[PDB]
C-alpha cells in the first residue's frame, strides 16, 4: 500500500472510558523526533484529537505517546484570517469538513470553514513546512505557546521560540526550541517577550499564500537553527517525496497479500503504527556527531538517545520484529537505551521524555537479552551485563527506576504481597532474572549464567497448587485469603489471576509441571478460553477501559486488548496441540481493521501493531531472549520479507480462506518442518516458507516443544 492511502486516523475513535488503540493520528517521519496532528479541543485532556469532532484548533506539534503519559514540548500552529479580540484556541477555532481532509502520515491537508484557508502540513525528522493559502485580506498564523515560553521576530522572515511544558520530567525548566522562517514576511513586528500561556498572532497583511518552514531541538536556538539550514531550500513537493521514501524504506521490507484485501488495508495501517516509536531524541552537530538533552544532569551530552516507550509493552513484538527486518534501528536504539542507563543509574523502564515509571518490571532486560541472543550489539552486551547486574542487586532510591522491593526478592524469592502488583513484579524479575542468565552466557560467563538461570525459577514461588494461579504471598509465605479468580486489581496490574498466571516465557515446560501434567495445563487454558468474560473491579474500586474491551466481546479471559494475554493462543504449543489455537489466532486478527474504531485495546506505540503483523505472517515471539518463533495461523498469502541481513523470505500459503482455520503442512525450503517453532536462525537464512492451510486439523505427533529453561 502507498503511504498516502494510509489514514492516520486509524485507531483514534477513543476517551478514558473505551480504547480502540488510543492512537493519535500522527502525521511524521519513521521515529521522528516530533510528530503532528490535528487538535480538535483542548476540553478532554489527552484525547486532544477525535475523528468525530467537526472543530479545528490548530497543528499540534506532539510527543505523547498515550493518554496515560500525556504530552511533553507542545505547541500549535493555527492559521487565521481578519481581526480576533481573543486569541485562546476556543476563540481562535473553526469548523472544518473530515471527509473533505487528508490525514496521512507525510500530509495532513484541511479547509478552515471560518476562515476560508486551506492548509497543507509535510513533516521532517526535525521540522516540516506549512502552506497556507489564504481566501481573506488580512492574514495571519496564531502560535499558541504552552507553559513558560520566549519568542521573538529575528528578522522580517524568521521568529525564535522556546518553551517549557510535560506531563513528568526530572528537569523541570525541560526547554523545546522552535524556529519558523517564512517565505513572506512578517508584516507587524514585535519585541522579544516571554510569559506563560502564550498566544502570538503572527500577521502577514494581504498574502495569498504563506509557506512556513520550520524545525525544532532539544539543545538550543542555534541548534533548532542548524536542523532547519539543513532542509531550508526544499520545497513542500521534494519534503514530501522524502518523507514517502522514508516510509517505502520500511514498507517495501513486508510485501504481503491476501484473499481480502481488507486485510492488507489492514496489514499497512499497523505497518505504519510500527514505525514511530520510540521517537528519535538526538540531533547532529555542526560535526555531524549525535549529541541529546539528559534532564537528569540538565545538561546536553554526546550520544543517541530514543523516547516515547515503555519497554512492558514494547518488548513483546516491536523489538523482536527489529530483530528479523530493521536491525539497523535496534543497533542504535540499544546505544541510546544504554545511554539513559549511563545518565540516570538505571535501565529504562518508561521513556516520556525520561524516566516515568508507571508499569512492573525492568522488560528493558529482555530487549537486551533477545538482541544478545541474535548477535545484536556484542560489543554493549558487557555494558549491559553490568547495568543489568546491579538493577538486580540495588534498589534506587528514587520511585521511577528499576526494581520494586528489590532487596526483599532476593531475600525472599518473591515480591512481597505488602508491595502493589507484586504478582507482576515477581514473574517481571523472574523472566528478567532469565534474561540476564541469557546475556551472560553469551558472554560464557557461567557464574552470572548459573545464578540467574536458578533466580529465573522463582516464578515457582507464587504458584498456588490448590487454585491453579499465581497468587500474592506474604513474607511468612501465606497467600492473600479471599481469592476470587476474576478479582482484578491489587496484586495484577490490569487483568485478574487470569490475565497474569502465565508470564513465565522462561519456562512453560516448568509451570506445566506445577499443573501436574501437559493435560491439566490443557484444562486450565480451555477453562480461561471458553468461559465467560466476567470480571469483579474490587483491586480498583470501579471499571477500567481494559476491563470493557476484554468484556466487550467473545473471547473468554483471552483479553487481547492488553499486553499480558497477547502470548495465550501460543500456550497450546507447549502442549504439543497447536491445532487447538490455530482457528483462535484467525479469529483474534478479525478484531483488527483499518477504521477509527480498528484495535481491540491500546495500541502502545507499536507493541499491538507488531502482534498483528507477527501473527499475519504465522509465527510469534513468545520468549525474547530465546531466538525463536512459535508457529500460529498466518492470514497472509504471500509475503516477501527483506531482511536486515541482506537475505529474503519468501512466505506462500495455499488459498487462505476464511474457512481455513489450520495449518496442514509447512515446508521451510522444501522440507517437511514438523517442530511448532522457528529458530531465529532458520528463517534468517531466507529462502522460502510454504504453509499447506487446512478446513480440519492434521494434529503433529511430535515431542518436540518451543523453548523452556527446565528443558534445554
Ligand atoms: C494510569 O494509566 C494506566 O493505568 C490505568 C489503570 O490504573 C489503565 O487503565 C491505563 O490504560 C494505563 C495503563
Ligand atoms: O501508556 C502507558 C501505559 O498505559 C496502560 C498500560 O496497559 C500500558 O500498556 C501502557 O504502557
Ligand atoms: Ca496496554
Ligand atoms: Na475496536
Amino acid at each position: 500500500m502507498n503511504i498516502q492511502a494510509i489514514d492516520t486516523r486509524h485507531g483514534t475513535a477513543n476517551q478514558h472510558s473505551f480504547s480502540n488503540g488510543n492512537c493519535l493520528p500522527y502525521t511524521g517521519v519513521p521515529f521522528g523526533m516530533n510528530f503532528y496532528a490535528p487538535q480538535t479541543t483542548d476540553q478532554k485532556g489527552s484525547w486532544w484529537f477525535h475523528p468525530e469532532d467537526r472543530t479545528f484548533q490548530g497543528y499540534r506539534v506532539t510527543h505523547q505517546p498515550s493518554p496515560w503519559m500525556g504530552d511533553f514540548s507542545h505547541l500549535l500552529m493555527t492559521p487565521v484570517s481578519g481581526s480576533l479580540s481573543e486569541l485562546s484556541l476556543f476563540h481562535a477555532q473553526s469548523s472544518y469538513r473530515p471527509e473533505e481532509s487528508l490525514f496521512s502520515p507525510v500530509e495532513i491537508n484541511l479547509t478552515q470553514l471560518r476562515y476560508q484557508i486551506t492548509s497543507q502540513l509535510i513533516p521532517s525528522m526535525y521540522g516540516g513546512i506549512l502552506t497556507i493559502d489564504y481566501q481573506q485580506k488580512d492574514n495571519h498564523l496564531l502560535l499558541t505557546l504552552p507553559g513558560r515560553y520566549q519568542v521573538k521576530q529575528l528578522d522580517d522572515h524568521q521568529v525564535a521560540v522556546k518553551v517549557i511544558n510535560y506531563s513528568g520530567c526530572e528537569d523541570p525548566d525541560f526547554s523545546f526550541y522552535f524556529v519558523l522562517h517564512f517565505e513572506q514576511p512578517l508584516t507587524k513586528w514585535f519585541a522579544p517577550s516571554s510569559g506563560e500561556d502564550g498566544k502570538i498572532l503572527l500577521s502577514f497583511g494581504n498574502i495569498a499564500q504563506q509557506v512556513v518552514h520550520f524545525s525544532s531541538s532539544f539543545i538550543s536556538e542555534k541548534q533548532a537553527q542548524l536542523n532547519l539550514a539543513r532542509e531550508i531550500s526544499l520545497r513542500s513537493t521534494e519534503m514530501l517525496q522524502q518523507g514517502i521514501a522514508d516510509w517505502h524504506n520500511y514498507f517495501d521490507r513486508l510485501k504481503v497479500t491476501h484473499e481480502n484485501p481488507e486485510h492488507t488495508k489492514t496489514f499497512y495501517h499497523t505497518l505504519y503504527r510500527t514505525f514511530l516509536f520510540p521517537q528519535t531524541f538526538y540531533e547532529l552537530d555542526e560535526n555531524q556527531q549525535p549529541i541529546h538533552y539528559d534532564t537528569f544532569s540538565q545538561t546536553v551530552r554526546p550520544g543517541v538517545l530514543y523516547t516515547n516507550n515503555g519497554f512492558w509493552d514494547t518488548y513483546k513484538t516491536v523489538y523482536p520484529l527489529f530483530s528479523l527486518i530493521a536491525q539497523e534501528k535496534y543497533e542504535e536504539m540499544l546505544e541510546g537505551f544504554l545511554n539513559s542507563y549511563n545518565e540516570t543509574g538505571f535501565l529504562p523502564k518508561w521513556l516520556s521524555p525520561d524516566e516515568r515509571g508507571l508499569m512492573p518490571g525492568t522488560l528493558i532486560d529482555a530487549v537486551i537479552a533477545d538482541a544478545a541472543v541474535k548477535k545484536i550489539r556484542p560489543d554493549l552486551m558487557p555494558q549491559f551485563l553490568e547495568a543489568m547486574k546491579k538493577g538486580a542487586t540495588q534498589q534506587s532510591e528514587r520511585e521511577n527506576y528499576g526494581r520494586q522491593g528489590t532487596l526483599d526478592y532476593l531475600k525472599y524469592g518473591y515480591v512481597p504481597s505488602t508491595y502493589h502488583e507484586s504478582v507482576n513484579h515477581t514473574l517481571d524479575y523472574a523472566y528478567s532474572d532469565f534474561c540476564i542468565s541469557q546475556v551472560a552466557k553469551t558472554l560464557n560467563d557461567s557464574e552470572t549464567a548459573t545464578f540467574y538461570r536458578q533466580q529465573a525459577l522463582n516464578y515457582q514461588q507464587l504458584f498456588n497448587p490448590e487454585t491453579g494461579f499465581m497468587q500474592a504471598k506474604d513474607t511468612e509465605g501465606n497467600f492473600r485469603p479471599d481469592f476470587l479468580d476474576i478479582r482484578w486489581g491489587k496484586d495484577y496490574a490490569e487483568g485478574s489471576a487470569w490475565q497474569s498466571s502465565f508470564a513465565v516465557y522462561q519456562d512453560f515446560a516448568g509451570l506445566i509441571k506445577l499443573y501436574g501434567s501437559e493435560l491439566a495445563f490443557e484444562k486450565k487454558l480451555i477453562q480461561l478460553c471458553n468461559q465467560a468474560p466476567n470480571f469483579n473491579v474490587e483491586g480498583y474500586g470501579f471499571e477500567i477501559h481494559e476491563m470493557s474491551e476484554m468484556a466487550a466481546i467473545d473471547f473468554g479471559q483471552l483479553a487481547i486488548s492488553n499486553q499480558p494475554s497477547f502470548h495465550y493462543p501460543f500456550l497450546f504449543s507447549y502442549i504439543g496441540k497447536p491445532e487447538m489455537a490455530q482457528p483462535l489466532l484467525k479469529q483474534l486478527m478479525q478484531t483488527f481493521d483499518a477504521s477509527p474504531t480498528g484495535y481491540p485495546g491500546d495500541e502502545d506505540n507499536g507493541s499491538m501493531s507488531a502482534w498483528y503483523i507477527f501473527n499475519s505472517l504465522g509465527f510469534y515471539p513468545v520468549t525474547p531472549g530465546a531466538g525463536e518463533y512459535v508457529i500460529g495461523m498466518p492470514l497472509v498469502q504471500t509475503a516477501e520479507v527483506k531482511l536486515s541481513n541482506g537475505k529474503q523470505l519468501t512466505i506462500q500459503t495455499s488459498p487462505n480462506k476464511v474457512q481455513q482455520q489450520f495449518i496442514h503442512e509447512i515446508q521451510l525450503n522444501q522440507e517437511k518442518h514438523t517442530a511448532p517453532y522457528f529458530t531465529h536462525q532458520e528463517l534468517l537464512n531466507g529462502g522460502t516458507l510454504d504453509y499447506q492451510l487446512g478446513i480440519v486439523p492434521n494434529p503433529q505427533t511430535t515431542a518436540e516443544r518451543p523453548f523452556s529453561l527446565s528443558t534445554e
